[PDB]
């Protein structure tokens, strides 16, 4: 399924997308993506939207 993450960094701001077998693999992908972009922050997951947040 279509597993998205939403980047709240202190002033980074962004969105991306994984297609992945589960929720396991999409965020250990996002856990890659948000560590790329330098924003390491506190991390929330919505089942109901299938969205990851990292909030810086």
């Amino acid at each position: 399924d279509t597993y998205k993450l939403i980047l709240n960094g202190k002033t980074l701001k962004g969105e991306t997308t994984t297609e992945a077998v589960d929720a396991x693999t999409a965020e250990k992908v996002f856990k890659q993506y948000a560590n790329d972009n330098g924003v390491d922050g506190e991390w929330t997951y919505d089942d109901a939207t299938k969205t990851f947040t990292v909030t810086e």
